[PDB]
């Protein structure tokens, strides 16, 4: 079956923020709030922010996952393309098939659902460092959008659950994701639809 992607805020009131980058060429992520959609260069640092209205217990974890958005793909695995599964990039820590890494946490852990197949990372949520009002997760896509063998140009949503330390969903959220070589230049494009 499919995961669930439904908006749910939950007790600690869980919502993702992302930085005001704007579109200039020089930009390496950007986030379209109108799109509810992230452009990132290939294996290039993108961070999501985790925003709370009160602080999770310790030992709770924060997972991210991507499916396909469309709904003939969705029971299908997102996952990189044989070339980029292959090619030698490995941090030692993250399986070679994982589209979505995270990078600067030592802590970080992957899984190969034994029943879905689907691939997850997670991390220990943090609450924010001192002089802050949100935490940072930095994530990195390993697979071009247009990678064939790949996703091969289908659209994936990246969903990010909150869930305590024995893995109850405490909340969800999702964004639009797109892995592609001028990020600032292909949001101005997709916006410029509207
Ligand atoms: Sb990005
Ligand atoms: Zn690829």
């Amino acid at each position: 079956s499919v995961p669930s992607q439904k908006t749910y805020q939950g007790s600690y009131g869980f919502r993702l923020g992302f930085l005001h980058s704007g579109t200039a060429k020089s930009v390496t992520c950007t986030y379209s709030p109108a799109l509810n959609k992230m452009f990132c260069q290939l294996a290039k640092t993108c961070p999501v922010q985790l925003w709370v209205d009160s602080t999770p217990p310790p030992g709770t974890r924060v997972r991210a996952m991507a499916i396909y958005k469309q709904s003939q793909h969705m029971t299908e695995v997102v996952r990189r393309c044989p070339h980029h599964e292959r090619c030698s990039d490995s941090d030692g820590l993250a399986p070679p098939q994982h589209l979505i890494r995270v990078e600067g946490n030592l802590r970080v852990e992957y899984l190969d659902d034994r029943n879905t197949f689907r691939h997850s990372v997670v991390v220990p949520y943090e609450p924010p460092e001192v002089g802050s009002d949100c935490t940072t997760i930095h994530y990195n896509y390993m697979c071009n959008s247009s990678c064939m063998g790949g996703m091969n140009r289908r659209p994936i949503l990246t969903i990010i659950t909150l869930e305590d330390s024995s893995g109850n969903l405490l909340g969800r959220n999702s964004f639009e994701m797109r892995v592609c070589a001028c990020p600032g230049r292909d949001r101005r494009t997709e916006e410029e639809n509207l």
